[PDB]
C-alpha cells in the first residue's frame, strides 16, 4: 500500500545538506524510533547539552506529545518527525510566542509549492491547515536557556491511521512525496523565521498575518479550563497572542483551540 511510498530518510545526505558554511544548524540526527523527539532534546539539555541549532529526526514515534498534554500519533516513515533546539534568553520573555508561530509559518512554505484548494494556511496558534485538514501540527517546550521546536509533518501518514481530522501532502493530491527534499527544505526556511524571529523583523508578522486562516473568520475559542469563546478573530499581538472581537469587545487569549466556524 502506502509502504512503497515511504522509503527511509538518508541521514548522510541531510547532514551535507544542512552542516556547514552559510548553514546555522550544528547537529542532525535521524533515530529509527524514539518516544518522542522534544522529551529527548529537553533531556539532553537537562544534563548540560547545548542544544542550539542541534536537529532530531525520528522516523517513528511511538509516544508523541500534542498541546495541553495531548498526543501526537505516528507510523514509521509517514511523517517528517523533527525537533530542534533555540537558545532563547538573549530574547525578551515576551516575545517567544512569536517563535512557536514562526515555525508554522516555515512548515507552511516548504511545502506550500506542492500543495491549491480552499482553507489552506495557518489556524492560531500552531496548525497548518489543508483543505480542512490538519496537515502539521507543533509544539513548543521550554528548557532554559532553550526552547525546543518540535514538528509533526504528514507526508503519507493516512488520517485513518492517526486522527480523522488530519490530513497529508499524498490525500492532498502529492503523489510521490520526497521526505529528504521537504526535511531540507523545511529545515532551511526554519532558519531564516528563526533568525527573524530574534531580529524581531516586521516581516515575520506581516508574513504570518499573509497565511492566516484565522484571522477575519468566526471562530470558537476553547480555553484551557474548558470554557469556550465565540466571536472574530482580527488580528496577533506582539506577544503571539490572539486577538478576539466579542461583540465589540476585545478578548485577547494566550492559549486555546480554535475552531472555524460558519
Ligand atoms: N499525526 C497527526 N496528524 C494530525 N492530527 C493528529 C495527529 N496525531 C494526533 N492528532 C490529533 O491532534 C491533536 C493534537 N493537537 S495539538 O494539541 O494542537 N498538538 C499539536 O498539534 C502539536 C503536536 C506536536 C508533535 C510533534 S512531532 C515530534 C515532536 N515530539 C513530540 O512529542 N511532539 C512534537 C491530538 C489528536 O486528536
Amino acid at each position: 500500500d502506502r509502504d512503497r511510498l515511504r522509503p527511509p530518510l538518508d541521514e548522510r545526505s541531510l547532514r551535507d545538506q544542512l552542516i556547514g558554511a552559510g548553514s546555522g544548524w550544528r547537529q542532525l540526527d535521524v533515530v529509527a524510533q524514539t518516544g518522542s523527539t522534544n522529551a529527548d532534546l529537553l533531556a539532553r539539555a537537562a544534563s548540560g547539552a547545548d542544544i542550539d541549532g542541534v536537529v532530531l529526526i525520528a522516523e517513528h514515534q511511538t509516544a508523541g506529545r500534542g498541546r495541553h498534554g495531548r498526543g501526537w500519533a505516528a507510523t514509521a516513515r509517514a511523517q517528517i518527525i523533527l525537533s530542534v533546539g533555540v537558545r532563547v534568553v538573549d530574547v525578551p520573555v515576551q516575545a517567544w510566542g512569536w517563535l512557536s508561530l514562526a515555525a508554522g509559518l516555515a512548515v507552511l512554505d516548504s511545502v506550500a509549492p506542492l500543495i491549491p484548494p480552499a482553507e489552506t494556511g495557518l489556524k492560531w496558534p500552531n496548525d497548518v491547515l489543508a483543505r480542512g485538514g490538519k496537515l502539521a501540527g507543533i509544539l513548543a517546550e521550554v528548557a532554559q536557556p532553550f526552547v525546543v521546536l518540535g514538528v509533526g509533518l504528514n507526508v503519507t501518514q493516512a488520517p485513518e491511521e492517526v486522527d480523522p481530522d488530519a490530513t497529508s501532502l499524498l490525500d492532498l493530491g502529492v503523489a510521490a512525496p520526497d521526505r529528504n527534499r521537504i526535511a531540507s527544505r523545511l529545515l532551511r526556511e526554519l532558519e531564516a523565521r528563526i533568525i527573524q524571529w530574534r531580529n524581531a523583523n516586521p516581516q515575520l508578522a506581516a508574513d504570518y498575518r499573509a497565511r492566516s486562516l484565522t484571522i477575519g473568520s468566526r471562530v470558537r475559542v476553547e480555553l484551557p479550563g474548558g470554557q469556550d469563546v465565540v466571536g472574530i478573530a482580527r488580528d496577533i499581538d506582539d506577544q503571539g497572542r490572539l486577538c478576539l472581537d466579542v461583540g465589540g469587545r476585545t478578548v485577547v487569549v494566550s492559549a486555546g483551540d480554535v475552531v472555524h466556524l460558519r
